[PDB]
């Protein structure tokens, strides 16, 4: 399951030429996690910059028990500066130099399971239809992996 993740978001970053891609886990209470990263050589990994780069404390999807993705739906970002974020949010954007971005919701079985997030550091990004449907299709199978990986997680419990 690392194993997936690892590979998930290694496809990502090279299909879309990011400078980062994440994946979020939600937990029973709504609150979450990154748990998983690809990132190019360039940036330092999100957990170092966490030891020592503060930033806004952000409950706003545990607050509304997964926001607009629990409804399906997705954020497609051209220029973080232009899309009229709170103050907070572009504020934790910009501590991690991200200037464009995309995060999709990841379902596992008919549950928002987590987020896949794709970010672009330094310039504005022109997003295109088929980057996103492709980052929707790597989100679904994601989904399906874990879905299975649960299954199988159940069976062997059961002998
Ligand atoms: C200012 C911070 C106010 C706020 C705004 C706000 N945030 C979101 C959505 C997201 N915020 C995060 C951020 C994190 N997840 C993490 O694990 C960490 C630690 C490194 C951070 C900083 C993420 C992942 C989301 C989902 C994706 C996104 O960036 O939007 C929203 C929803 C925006 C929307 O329209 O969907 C809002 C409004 N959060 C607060 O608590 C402050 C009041
Ligand atoms: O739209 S929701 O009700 O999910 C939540 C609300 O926080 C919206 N976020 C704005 C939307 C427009 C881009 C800047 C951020
Ligand atoms: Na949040
Ligand atoms: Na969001
Ligand atoms: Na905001
Ligand atoms: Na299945």
């Amino acid at each position: 399951l690392q194993n997936i993740f690892r590979a998930t978001s290694d496809e990502v970053r090279h299909l879309l030429s990011c400078d980062r891609v994440l994946v979020y886990r939600f937990n029973p209470d709504w609150s979450g996690e990154f748990i998983h990263e690809s990132v190019a050589q360039m940036w330092e990994p999100l957990k170092d910059l966490q030891n020592n780069f503060p930033l806004w404390q952000d409950t706003y999807l545990q607050e509304n028990e997964g926001g607009r993705y629990r409804n399906h739906e997705s954020l497609a970002v051209g220029d973080v500066e232009t899309a009229g974020f709170t103050d907070c949010h572009l504020d934790n954007l910009r501590r991690f130099e991200i200037r464009a971005f995309l995060t999709v919701p990841v379902f596992v079985g008919e549950q928002l399971w987590g987020l896949l997030g794709a970010y672009q550091n330094g310039a504005p990004r022109h997003w295109q239809a088929r980057e996103i449907h492709l980052l929707h299709q790597i989100a679904n199978q994601l989904g399906v992996a874990v879905y299975q990986a649960q299954l199988l997680a159940r069976f062997q419990e059961l002998e």
